[PDB]
């Protein structure tokens, strides 16, 4: 229902992005978030009936997954990237794809341990 969209809302708003990094790179960063987590999510517990739990655990998990795979992400684009010049698109494209795919495998573990029972 909608209290579990705010209540997954909530917990993407702990994803935090590091507004002072290149613009290039915050797109592709919160794009990757936007299609491969919010979207999906969201619709998926919209569909829960009003008093469904939702595991706060699972919730948790799934900030701190997202946040390792996007600064391994961030480290591709620049101070780890030895493929083209630092900061750059080539970079970027470079560790786009696994970080896509590393957030579509976050996605599915949240899915498995989203929701709990009453207490
Ligand atoms: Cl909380």
């Amino acid at each position: 229902a909608r209290k579990h969209v705010q209540e997954l809302l909530k917990t993407f708003r702990r994803i935090d992005f590091d507004e002072t990094r290149k613009s290039v790179y915050l797109q592709s960063a919160k794009f990757g978030v936007q299609s491969q987590l919010r979207e999906p999510l969201t619709k998926k517990v919209l569909n829960y009936w009003d008093d469904v739990k939702l595991s706060k655990t699972c919730l948790d998990r799934m900030v701190t997954k997202v946040n390792d795979v996007k600064e391994t992400f961030y480290a591709g684009f620049s101070y780890a990237c030895e493929s083209h010049n630092q900061y750059s698109v080539d970079c970027l494209e470079a560790a786009k794809p696994s970080y896509l795919t590393a957030l579509g495998e976050i996605r599915g573990e949240t899915e498995k341990c989203l929701t709990t029972r009453l207490k």
